[PDB]
């Protein structure tokens, strides 16, 4: 099937340190060390769960995709889920095909550096959904 | 007691029915037939993406535990993240033990038959986690 695994769930958090110590230390989870991506506007850590990961994000400079969010939603919150396909160009044609009115029209590079287009909570989906190239 | 796998993402929507048919017929997700768990006070649907799989959820009458959640959030929302656990009761005395505020008191027999705990995002966690026993 084109449509694949949960490569992520994305959470916003006000102390990127102090969620990551959470999982590590509170709940004994598998945690990275914090990443800056700074061509994403954030910093990042992984939690591996083994099946997939979540990750802890904070902004990174005064321009955070993210910054928004955490105005919103002080104490923080789930973000994005990210699903992979099996080939974002073949899924792009194809939801453009389908006129769904939640695609973001345009193929970026995404945080893992492989291609990605959101589609937004805007077809009865519930939650911003991150396609990812596996 | 050790941490384990992600069970579940929980996505609130405010149509079961419309939800479901997104994930099956635009995004080509495996998807149940919705599931009436009136014990719990929701009706579900399962997506499996095959590492784990997102429970759509929609209130089943009145004092349903998401009804007031889809009052804050109209188009729905990512609701919880559900991890497993190898021993609930001993997490349950772990986390007590550590004095995390966020921890929920009772341990409850959760939709799956299993007992579960929820842990609130009181502790710079993010996001609401449910723990089920492995
Ligand atoms: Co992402
Ligand atoms: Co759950």
């Amino acid at each position: 099937s084109m449509l694949g695994r949960l490569n992520h769930v994305a959470i916003a958090v006000p102390d990127l340190e102090k969620a990551a110590a959470f999982y590590k230390n509170i709940l004994g989870a598998q945690v990275s060390e914090a990443v800056p991506l700074p061509e994403h506007g954030v910093s990042v850590v992984f939690v591996n769960l083994g099946n997939t990961k979540m990750e802890l994000l904070h902004p990174l400079g005064l321009d955070s995709p993210i910054a928004g969010f955490l105005q919103k939603n002080k104490a923080g919150g789930m973000h994005h889920i990210c699903i992979e396909v099996d080939n974002i160009n073949a899924a792009v044609m194809d939801l453009k095909k389908k006129k769904i009115r939640s695609l973001s029209e345009e193929v970026k590079i995404g945080a893992h550096g492989k291609p990605v287009i959101f589609l937004h909570p805007k077809d009865c989906g519930g939650v911003l959904v991150e396609l990812e190239q596996a």
